[PDB]
């Protein structure tokens, strides 16, 4: 009934490397996937995604009831006062399906200087005990540092695509100070599956999460091969397909403000799927700081009617728009 996306499959090896004529063909294709549907999977990008797969999937099945408390996020435990965005997001049984595992920079430490301000967006990591997790903690910082690396080599291709140097985003993207954070979703398998846990988008379609756009510069995205992703397109909602060996690469509003909608963020919903699978989002975001001066690449000056807004403001303010649009996670 619902036709394919268009989602393309662009090898981002060159991106790692110094041949400069490779990286611009690899732009290239970046450049043709933002303008079409604004998805596409990153392929030869590098890291172990079986394994990614693995170490979540022994997390998933062993954490416990208890654990999930302990570590709760303040929406879910208002003990946690400090624990805005990270930590677990508890499913509730019978009503709201999908539940996660969220961390942030691992040098956001209690000496970090954003941490001793109680700047907000930034928090320390919360984990569970190593003896009950043994190797966890350690996979899941090894695992950000892994994406990104990737997310740079992303960065360097998006930034040659709008023609500029391939430096333009990722002297924002640092590991000192960026804002990106790590998701582990998992979505359970139910028998019954609680109705009250499906959405109906206007359309009909069964969902577990409803349109929007993401809060993000770009999302770099592992997902289990379970079809189930739908975007927005002037033919109507579209299927992107499953690739459990890439990435799913989109732009987020961040990236839409910046290149007044040259790049727009596409509108994306999660169809219903009773599965157990994961989905493994890392939202690249910069610093608090970082303001890159908008631009518009299909004028000739370049110049914008939109103005500058610091990736902190955007952040904090995208974050809570989000919850209040399509509810808490
Ligand atoms: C967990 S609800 C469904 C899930 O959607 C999301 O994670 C949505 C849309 S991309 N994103 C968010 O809720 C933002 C999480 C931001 C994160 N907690 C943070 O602090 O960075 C999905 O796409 O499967
Ligand atoms: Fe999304």
């Amino acid at each position: 009934s619902v036709s394919k996306a268009n989602v393309p499959k662009i090898d981002v090896s060159p991106l790692f490397g110094d041949d400069q004529a490779a990286k611009m063909r690899v732009a290239q294709q970046i450049d043709a996937a933002s303008r079409d549907t604004g998805f596409f999977y990153a392929v030869n990008h590098g890291i172990n995604v079986q394994r990614l797969s693995q170490k979540t999937k022994e997390f998933h099945m062993s954490i416990t009831p208890e654990e999930k408390w302990d570590l709760a996020i303040r929406a879910y435990n208002k003990e946690h006062q400090d624990q805005v965005r990270a930590g677990y997001y508890l499913s509730i049984p019978g009503k709201k399906a999908v539940e996660s595992f969220c961390y942030l920079n691992p040098n956001f430490t209690p000496d970090h200087p954003r941490i001793q301000a109680k700047t907000p967006t930034h928090e320390v990591n919360v984990w569970p005990d190593e003896t009950k997790h043994p190797g966890f903690q350690d996979f899941a910082e090894q695992y950000y540092w892994d994406v990104f690396g990737l997310s740079s080599a992303l960065l360097k291709g998006y930034a040659l695509a709008l023609g500029k140097e391939e430096n333009f985003f990722a002297r924002h993207f640092k590991p000192d100070d960026t804002l990106a954070s790590v998701v582990l979703i998992r979505y359970p398998y139910l028998d019954p599956y609680p109705e009250a846990a499906i959405k109906t988008a206007a359309d009909g379609t069964k969902l577990s999460f409803e349109w929007h756009e993401d809060v993000s510069l770009i999302t770099v995205l592992y997902q289990s091969n379970v079809q189930n992703l739908q975007v927005e397109t002037a033919a109507g909602y579209q299927d992107i397909e499953a690739d459990d060996t890439g990435y799913l690469i989109n732009c987020g509003s961040y990236m839409a403000h910046l290149t007044n909608n040259y790049y727009k963020a596409p509108i994306h919903r999660v169809k219903w799927v009773n599965a157990e699978r994961q989905s493994l989002p890392f939202f690249v975001n910069l610093g608090y700081d970082s303001v890159i001066d908008p631009f518009d690449p299909r004028e000739p000056n370049g110049k914008s009617d939109r103005e500058p807004l610091s990736y902190g403001d955007y952040l904090q303010n995208g974050l809570v728009s989000l919850i209040n649009k399509n509810g808490q996670t």
